[PDB]
């Protein structure tokens, strides 16, 4: 064998062994002491020159000119505009290449066999919070193009040395309010209390539903975040009902139908682009198993299985997985019956395995994180749970960035 | 840096501290985690610091930390490691060794239990007649007509002269699998070439799905010898559905005893090849992957036509419903019988209580979140939901080598 790692699938009983883990500039949270994979949060000038440098290289090897004189013209360019600026900036071309680059590293997306198909707009003109928004109610229409999804990314301008950074508050495009309680309780989502509150305190009239779109907070450099309401029409939502279950819709649950995160920096060969935002759409166990089902999130099993009729009262029952099946299942036929894309976790995982055999063949493995990759619900039921994943960190990447407050 | 851990759906935050006992290092570098992958990728004075240490956590644990007792047995270790290369361990240091390698293994969800473990000290055996006598002892006390006991037997450790005392059979308690001409197989698929092993040392085979097998057991530089088990020593639980009718008809059953006997027991730098042990199944191993597997009985499509279900399309979710059928007649049917089981949120919630303990008790607790976290509704359980850390402390249960 090779002195590169061996992955098995312990379902089918073939083996391979990853090579691109070499190409791996820079290190995770793992040592040969102690694993952390598991944790959630792992947390220039000569030094942009060689991430410069490394990408360039990477960008003409993928139009196949590497070594060819307008590679070897780029490098220069580069270096010249490095050494007069400090920083330097990316042709179109390098940009949709190192946004669909970025996507195809990211270990914690199961949705890669898609990464090359990816709608990229290039917003680095944008000179105002007013115009980032058009940008992302532009972004928003093409990307849910009435229920039939298409990937997106929509690219603001990268960090500047001493000027304010673009930035997106919200974590996602889309996101339910939370309001805590007098009681303690959270009416709405929990994972949004604090965005909630940001929002209030910037000016934003609150309301008290289960399921208030938040308004945009959006930043241009140097400035105070503003606040921009989405008009209605273009948040699609599915109201959620089960198939047999008549009593599922009087529940009053929905999700909407776009998942767009907007708080990742995506880094391109040393350049930042602080808001970046992009978005695909659904697998059905986010919502009806994570979103919904999380004790700290909506929390509703235990309202399904009463009315199921369940026995909550015994772990044995199985009462949580009865219940998070009919929820799932509730998801899927709600967006399929609505015509909203969504892709349930056999079918996205099943996927994954053929992107797995592509990667492999293309690049000689494929950075994973199994923890991610494996579904919230029915794990060893998906090919996925079978087989060994390499986890290492690529650029082009998409990498968590602190708050903005 | 000592790892902060973070429990999610709590918010609450641990410090690990205990991973700076770790003397092994594991899979994982800073450019590349391996934490998924299911084996492991890869002197006198190197024995006598893991013996001299091991010494000090046995005296620790009682207290007499500095004693004379505890002065007097390093120095017994120490001229027995200087005279002979290798020493011996007091079956008191036996019994805290074996509850502290289940302590420290980072894959079992079951370590609430650790401080209950009956060991069966079998280092007088001297052939596989005699190991064959002590295993019989081990499944009939810890099956115990379905109230089931966690054990552990050790057999004579490993001797820089010769072969190992090993048991072939990866558990006490396996089901034939025979190969069909075809490729194809009958019985459990795991297991198909320890039934060939055996037929081939002279078994005579059955052709049921269920065939329990015999053990190989191999005394040092010995052909392993076969002996059958004998059939009213194997507490086995048919299996039924409280609801569906049909699922009896399925002819499906499962073994009370789960004791994995190809393991190694590494205590003070010695090792024991042969260290059978035994606790009792959380329904999902057998629910959910001895059962639906597609490598093993894979019955999930036999279960989901039975339920009607729409096979046509995985986004009717029918894995997901006949699985969970599957697991309930698991649960119902050990209840039944009056056998031991656990279902997977009930050990995950213990597992968690076992976590907050061992962070009083020792400032961490070494686990493998991909094997703690169950294979069906993984983010249901709290594990799912918790951080958690990875390393290897001694003493520890080791894979080792097959012995063929
Ligand atoms: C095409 C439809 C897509 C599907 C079904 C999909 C599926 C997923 C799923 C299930 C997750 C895990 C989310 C969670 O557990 O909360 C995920 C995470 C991720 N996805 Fe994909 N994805 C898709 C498109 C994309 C696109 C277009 C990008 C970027 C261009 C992307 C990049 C990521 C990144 C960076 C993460 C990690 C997010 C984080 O750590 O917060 N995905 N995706
Ligand atoms: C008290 C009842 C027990 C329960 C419910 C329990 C639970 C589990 C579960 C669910 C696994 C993963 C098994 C798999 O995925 O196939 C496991 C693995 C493990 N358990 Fe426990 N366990 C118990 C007792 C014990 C005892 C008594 C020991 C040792 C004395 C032990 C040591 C281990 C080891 C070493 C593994 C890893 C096995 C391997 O890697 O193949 N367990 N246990
Ligand atoms: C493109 C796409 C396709 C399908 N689903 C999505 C939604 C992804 C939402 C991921 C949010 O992850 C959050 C909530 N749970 C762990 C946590 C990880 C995390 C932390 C931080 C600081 C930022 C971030 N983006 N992600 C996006
Ligand atoms: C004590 C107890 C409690 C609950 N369950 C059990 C049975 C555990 C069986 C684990 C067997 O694991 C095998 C089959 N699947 C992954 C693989 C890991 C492995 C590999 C090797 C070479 C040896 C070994 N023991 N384990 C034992
Ligand atoms: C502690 C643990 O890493 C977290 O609960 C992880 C586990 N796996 C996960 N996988 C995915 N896809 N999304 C998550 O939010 C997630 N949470
Ligand atoms: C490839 C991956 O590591 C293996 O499939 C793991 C995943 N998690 C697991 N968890 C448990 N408990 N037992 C397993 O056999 C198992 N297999
Ligand atoms: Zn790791």
């Amino acid at each position: 064998g090779p002195k590169f790692p061996r992955v098995k699938n312990w379902e089918l009983g073939s083996i391979t062994y990853d090579t691109l883990c070499a190409q791996s500039q820079q290190d995770g949270p793992c040592t040969p002491r102690r694993c952390l994979g598991s944790l959630v949060l792992p947390r220039p000038a000569e030094q942009l020159l060689s991430q410069a440098r490394d990408f360039i290289n990477q960008y003409y090897s993928s139009i196949k000119r590497s070594g060819s004189q307008a590679h070897e013209e780029r490098l220069q360019e580069v270096e010249a505009e490095v050494a007069s600026t400090g920083t330097y900036h990316l042709r179109e071309s390098e940009l949709v290449f190192g946004a669909k680059q970025a996507w195809r590293n990211a270990p914690r997306c199961v949705g890669r066999i898609q990464w090359g198909k990816l709608q990229v707009f290039d917003a680095r003109d944008c000179s105002s919070a007013q115009e980032m928004f058009t940008y992302i109610c532009n972004h928003i229409k093409y990307a849910t193009n009435r229920g039939n999804l298409r990937s997106a990314i929509t690219v603001f301008p990268q960090r500047a040395p001493g000027r304010g950074d673009f930035r997106i508050w919200n974590s996602q495009l889309v996101r339910y309010a939370g309001y805590r309680q007098q009681d303690g309780s959270v009416r709405g989502d929990p994972a949004n209390v604090e965005i909630t509150e940001l929002c209030i305190q910037h000016g934003w009239t609150p309301g008290n539903g289960r399921f208030d779109v938040l308004p945009l907070l959006l930043q241009a450099p140097d400035e105070a975040p503003e606040l921009f309401v989405l008009p209605p029409e273009l948040v699609l939502e599915v109201p959620l009902e089960h198939p047999t279950l008549e009593w599922f819709a009087a529940l009053g649950l929905r999700w909407y139908a776009l998942p767009a995160v907007s708080n990742m920096l995506l880094e391109i060969g040393g350049l930042e682009f602080s808001a970046a935002p992009f978005s695909g759409w659904y697998m059905s166990t986010e919502i009806g198993t994570r979103n919904l089902c999380d004790p700290h999130r909506y929390n509703i099993l235990e309202d399904v299985a009463v009315c199921m009729d369940l026995d909550t009262r015994t772990t044995s029952s199985l009462w949580k997985d009865k219940a998070a099946v009919e929820i799932n299942l509730a998801v899927l036929h709600s967006f399929q019956l609505a015509k909203v894309t969504i892709v349930d976790h056999h079918a996205a995982t099943v996927s994954f395995m053929k992107h797995l055999d592509n990667e492999q063949k293309a690049r000689g493995g494929c950075p994973a994180d199994w923890a991610w990759i494996v579904p919230p619900i029915s794990g060893s039921l998906t090919p996925v749970f079978h087989q060994e994943m390499v986890n290492y960190i690529l650029s082009p990447a998409f990498r968590y960035q602190p708050d903005p407050w």
